[PDB]
Parts: structure tokens; C-alpha cells; sequence
């Protein structure tokens, strides 16, 4: 039984994608919040629901991922060494988690916290697209699976790392290009800065799996990964509807989506589907 | 579908141990070891023969829990912070193999590493050990498991980081404990530092899951946890008699094992079955 060995590599990039993540390792306790109060209190009702729905919709993904994703795409890889950079990445989803929690501490109530994950676990749109998401790492809970299997668990990882969750880096990133909570801003900025590579590697190893497909299984699984493309893209487009109408930015949203969809599709090697917003650009920056 | 929330606590320990899991964070560029070549030179062919081959088999404890054993227990968890941190936890064994590979860098030429590397995967002993705890870890590749078996998985976890290693933790600390290898035994000792831990949380986790089985499921888990418990020292009985006979330290080592079996028990909640080396505890300070 076979120790990963470092010595000889196994693939062309798994040493410099774990470098590249542990040298981007962060924590919460680094980035103290408590001065985004200022700006908190500027925005409205209808602008504060917003920002606490969609970081709990975002707490949401990086739950799965960590917990759920990272751990069934990685238990049935061969190659050891991408392996352990899967490994790093779920603890890194999980960190991503806790900082929302270090936001929410800062700006909400204890009461107001639990209004926020009870919204979550009850949302019905939420329940629809993260149950999508995890009914296909649900899939490799077995000994044995296929190779399509285990490529449509990547696709539905990397459409969720580098593209559902822009439906909620959206907010952070327009508020804080607006000078608002920008210390959650400099947060949602590293996690972006890990969910970037998180979405690189996830489909260079999908196109590695990709390439040793039958013909017949390229074809079921290319045919499956544009069908679910559309079926979330349908599904944030109700969601961006219910969360963002209230403030007005329903259709600048929704093209941010197309935007981050079209990046998931090239770090899975395919080409996009869809036709960056100034102020979400000075957010990034 | 739940979010985890920290904000919540889900029990009295997870945060203490997220805590401690991220302020003791570290990777292998922070230790250099070229300053052991001066000691490697001076040890026996015998000598560097056992050290060799107990790094060996200790990353392919790493490789096993890191890329099978927290990922199948902590996905089947209903607890998120539990989860949280064991993700977190597998991150770190892969760091603990890389390390492995850091120093064999230093002290063999890539030949002799791959020999190394051959020399595990084809062990009879190693590949019994490895096979008995990752047999617990696969009956969790199902959706739906019992807590017999998750509780199961646990013990296996905790023998493997408490008590199964330290057949293998043995020699570089009883080498560092007299001046030889002391970069390689700073490692080892981060290495344990997090392992030390690492079988405390499972095996609070393991006593949670106990409370909640019926009587006789407890008492089964018990006939098992004691079954394997000795199952595994008869196959380190011969495993120590391979490594260390050429070197006059097969007794030395059985009775680190003993200790260590004895610790994993306690981690467990159980009472200790066997009745440290004054070097080892150099090479631990």
C-alpha cells in the first residue's frame, strides 16, 4: 500500500498548487472587524438583510465543501499528491466558514445570528441548489465508483467554488468598492484568493479524469455538465431575485453570475456560455 | 440544510480544539535539515537502514489518515464544528507525510528514496497493519452507517495516532535525545505534537458516540476495541523484531509501545492494559 512520496512526482502541477495554498494561508483572528461597525450602520434594513442572507448562504457552500466535497473527491484519487492539496483545501473551506461566523460576531446580536443559520437551513432555494450540489458527492459514498462519477463530482465542485458562490461574493465586493465594511471586504478577499485556486485545481484534475473517459462516457457526462450549468444558472436567477430586489441590483448580480460561469467552465477546459462591474472591480482591489 | 455556526456552540470542546489545531500550524520549509548530514554520516548502514524504513512506514500511516481516515469519519458527523476540525486535522497529516519527504531529501539520494518508497508498498506487515485500520475507515463508504461502525472507525483512528505510530516515533527521538539527527527530531516532534492531540479529539468523539449506543452494542464495541487492541500489538511485536533486532533495540521499543497502547486506551476513555525510555524523553524536550 502505496505512502505518498514527494520525490517523484505523480502529475505536473499538484507540488505547486500545495505551495501556492499553504503560502496563502490565512486565518480569521488576522483581520479585526470591529471598525466595519461605522459603515454597518449607513446602510439600510433592506441592504443589512441582504449582506447576512448571502454570507449565510456562503457559510452554507463552504460547509459542504469542507465536510462533504473535498472529502469524497478526494478518498477515491489515485494520485496521492493531488490528494493531500484536496486535503488542505477542504480545511481551508472550513477556515472560510469560521470567518463569516467572526463577521457575524461583530455585526449582529446573538438573537440575530440565529434568525440568520435558522433562514439558511430553511430556505427553500438554498436546500434546492446545495442539495444539487452534494447529491453528486453523495454518489461516491460507496467502494467502487466510475470514472463519470467521480468527474461529475468535480464539475459540481468546481460550478460551486467558481460560480454559485458569486452570487454572494457580489454584495461584499460592491460594498466594500463603496468604502463599506471593508474589513469583511479584505475577509471575503482572501477567500476569494483561495476559491480562485480551489476552482483551478478541481478542474485540471477533472480534465485529467475527462481525458480517460470511453467515448461514450464523454459524451453522457459533456451533455450532463451543460444541463446542470443551466439548471443552477436557472435556479440563482430565482435566487438573485429574492435577495437582491430589495436594493436593486437583481440584473448586476445576475451578470456577475454569467461572469464567474463562464470562469468555471474554462478552469473545467470548456468554453463559455455566457456574453466585471466597476465598483465589485475596486472591491477586489 | 445546516450552516455551521460558531456562534452556537455544538459542544464543549471543538473550538478549544480548533484553537490549538491552528496556533500549532506549521510546514516542513520551516525546518532545515542539511545540518544533519554531520550525524547521518556517523550512523551504521544498520542504522540508517531503521530509519529509513520507520519514516517509510510512518508517512504511510499519514497517507492512509489523511486521505481516508478523517474524511470518511468527519463526513458521516452530524456536528459541524466537530467536522470543522477534523478537516482541518487531515490537512495536517498530509503536512506530516510531506515532512517525511523533506528530510529523506536531505539524507538519501533519489534512488535510495525510491527504494524507500518500493520497500512500503510491498510490506507484508505494513500492508496487515494498514489493511485492518483502513477496513474500519471503507465500511463507511456507504450513505447510511451505524454508530458501531462510526465508533469503530474512531478506535481505529486512535490506535493509528496514538499508539501505532510510535513503533515508528521511536527511533528519531531516541537518536535526537543524544545529539543525532536534531532538525529531523524537531520535526518528529511537531509531527507528535499534533498527533498528541489529534487522539484526544477522536477519542472524545469516539466516548460521545459510546453514550449513545445501546447496551449491547456497547458491550460488542468493547469485545472489538480489546480484539483489535491486541490484534494490532501481536503484528507490532513482529514489526518491531524486523526493524530494530540489527540494531539491539527490539525491547526498548515494545515497551514505547505498551506506553503509547496504553495512552490510546485512555484517550478512549478506557482503562490502560499493559504495565518511557529516559533517551525518548530527551529526544522529546
Amino acid at each position: 500500500m502505496r505512502a505518498v512520496n514527494w520525490n517523484k512526482k505523480e502529475d505536473d502541477f499538484s507540488l505547486m498548487f500545495w505551495k501556492q495554498n499553504i503560502a496563502q494561508f490565512w486565518t480569521e483572528e488576522e483581520i479585526a472587524v470591529s471598525s466595519d461597525k461605522n459603515t454597518w450602520v449607513q446602510l439600510s434594513k433592506e441592504e443589512q438583510i441582504a449582506y447576512k442572507r448571502v454570507l449565510g448562504g456562503l457559510t452554507l457552500g463552504d460547509t459542504k465543501q469542507g465536510g462533504e466535497g473535498m472529502p469524497l473527491v478526494l478518498v477515491h484519487l489515485e494520485n496521492l499528491q493531488a490528494k493531500s492539496v484536496l486535503a488542505f483545501m477542504g480545511a481551508m473551506e472550513e477556515v472560510h466558514a469560521k470567518s463569516y461566523s467572526h463577521i457575524f460576531t461583530t455585526l449582529a446580536t446573538e438573537e440575530e445570528i440565529d434568525e440568520i443559520f435558522d433562514w439558511v437551513d430553511t430556505h427553500p432555494l438554498l436546500e434546492k441548489k446545495a442539495g444539487i450540489i452534494t447529491s453528486y458527492y453523495r454518489r461516491l459514498l460507496k467502494p467502487e465508483v466510475t470514472k463519470k462519477e467521480l468527474y461529475m463530482a468535480m464539475v459540481a465542485s468546481v460550478f460551486l467554488e467558481s460560480y454559485l458562490f458569486y452570487s454572494g461574493f457580489f454584495y461584499p465586493l460592491y460594498l466594500a468598492g463603496q468604502g463599506k465594511l471593508t474589513a469583511s471586504g479584505e475577509i471575503i478577499n482572501l477567500i476569494i484568493r483561495d476559491e480562485s485556486i480551489h476552482g483551478v485545481f478541481v478542474g485540471i484534475l477533472a480534465q485529467q479524469i475527462f481525458a480517460e473517459l470511453s467515448a461514450e462516457d464523454q459524451q453522457e457526462v459533456q451533455k450532463e455538465t451543460q444541463e446542470l450549468l443551466m439548471e443552477l444558472y436557472e435556479i440563482e436567477m430565482a435566487y438573485t431575485e429574492e435577495i437582491y430586489t430589495s436594493i436593486g441590483l437583481v440584473e448586476d448580480v445576475n451578470r456577475f453570475v454569467r461572469y464567474n460561469a463562464n470562469k468555471g467552465l474554462m478552469n473545467l477546459g470548456l468554453e463559455p456560455k455566457f456574453e466585471i462591474n466597476p465598483i465589485v472591480l475596486n472591491g477586489l482591489r
